């Protein structure tokens, strides 16, 4: 009966044109992506920007075009950009923040990737968070691992997070957290006993992307899909776009009886503006 | 009435004779230091080696001095050699796996630290496990996260771990994961499902040192204490040497009703 959110994560930094050619690269194939993933029921929009060579980027300037496409062509669409980034990289994983979208992802915490270490040093995790509050955006803790659960509820107590806390918790990384029903439960128990009045998404990579929004939905908790996360439809099929994929959690939300909430409804559940 | 082998971290790469002058730093302070130790109990040693001038070494003529006292003056004591180390530094951390241990430490994965990210990445957790295998050395699977004991049973699954898995589950250190009995029963319910014939002990960082060692013995785990992870023996005094700290444990070892096990028992319990 409860409403859940839809978030679409359009391109990400590793998906190709040569892994499926639906992946939006430019400015108008990410807000014509968007769009179709917003009239499909999509309500936040994670978003990677990228060069034209498809390389990763966290040009500003990239963003600010993007963004301004999305608030036009998708209104009332909850904008959240991404902060991550190569190991080595500062400040630069944050220099869209001023741009004051609705929200930005946080890693709260380091984890191991299929191919390298996701760094997160504690002084990036301080600085991002403090840029966030300083330009109004709410973060989006990115939860890779059980102590970034942790981190983030202590962060919510010192004052370092303002207002209730929304955390995604991820699975299905190589070296990372794998797809596990148990944990994902003990996740859910933990953040409420930590941080009571906290919301939270299920997101799930490859082929558990489904599995995932399954057991969010379930849970009482919301859904993530798209691109970045996984290029296929099933195992057969390639997926021709991101609205395609977020269709398939809407298939998957009348399903457990749960409404896919509209862009003012998503906004109250995460209490924005 | 199951026996509990108590672990010892005499040194670590981090505390200083300013911090406590009972911290070993020489070939002839750690062999002393660990042999008192043993003889207070401690059936495990967890070796990190220094420099003269206090600063973290890998380097393996040093690790092979101290060993070799330890083989002598604490006989049928468990050897355990740390692979811990710098960010960027690679297969390096592994070189003193030829002097063949008992064991060694093994970080599957990366986890934040106070002041640092603690990087093992995934090459290298590779290569230290195959150097372990290679050698005939018995992995200390340290668990700072609890993705990393789902690498560890899927390591034992494949191969990459021989035998029963040993797993320490570390908790009370700042960014990581803080001390939480909650967690702690649910890393043993883990474990218990990934890897039935796993053993683990249950280690505390400064004041959480013996409450970690308390929830082991309630647990069925089995405990580590040393001056690597507490240099103060209470509030107001610091502890006069490793043995002391050993003391503390093998003290609760008795409150619990689970006898200090003894280095025959310790080696069967490891499956050494
Ligand atoms: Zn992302
Ligand atoms: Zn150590």
């Amino acid at each position: 009966n409860k409403p859940c959110i839809i978030s679409v994560a359009i391109t990400g930094s590793l998906p190709r044109k040569k892994d499926n050619p639906a992946v939006p690269i430019t400015v108008s194939e990410q807000v014509e992506s968007t769009q179709a993933a917003f009239e499909a029921g999509a309500t936040l929009v994670h978003l990677h920007v990228r060069n034209d060579d498809e390389t990763p980027t966290s040009n500003p300037d990239r963003f600010a075009l993007v963004l301004e496409g999305i608030r036009k062509h998708a209104p009332g669409m909850i904008t959240q950009v991404s902060t991550g980034g190569r190991s080595g990289a500062g400040n630069e994983r944050g220099a869209m923040l001023s741009l004051r979208p609705d929200m930005a992802s946080l890693a709260t915490g380091s984890v191991n990737f299929p191919t390298r270490v996701y760094d997160n040093p504690p002084e990036l995790v301080d600085w991002l968070a403090a840029e966030m509050k300083t330009y109004g955006i709410k973060p989006e803790v990115e939860a890779f691992d059980l102590s970034m659960i942790f981190q983030a509820a202590a962060m919510q107590a010192a004052g370092a997070i303002v207002g209730p806390l929304h955390i995604q918790f991820v699975m299905g990384i190589k070296n990372a957290m794998p797809v596990d029903r148990e944990v994902l439960e003990f996740y859910v128990q933990t953040l409420k006993r930590l941080s009571p009045d906290a919301t939270w998404t299920g997101a799930g990579i490859g082929r558990h992307q489904l599995t995932m929004a399954r057991w969010s939905l379930e849970l009482g908790g919301h859904c993530r899909t798209g691109l970045e996360d996984n290029v296929r439809l099933d195992k057969n099929t390639l997926a021709p776009s991101n609205a395609a994929l977020v269709r398939q959690v809407a298939e998957l939300c009348e399903e457990y009886g749960r409404p896919v909430a509209t862009a003012a409804q998503a906004r109250e559940i995460m209490s924005l503006g």
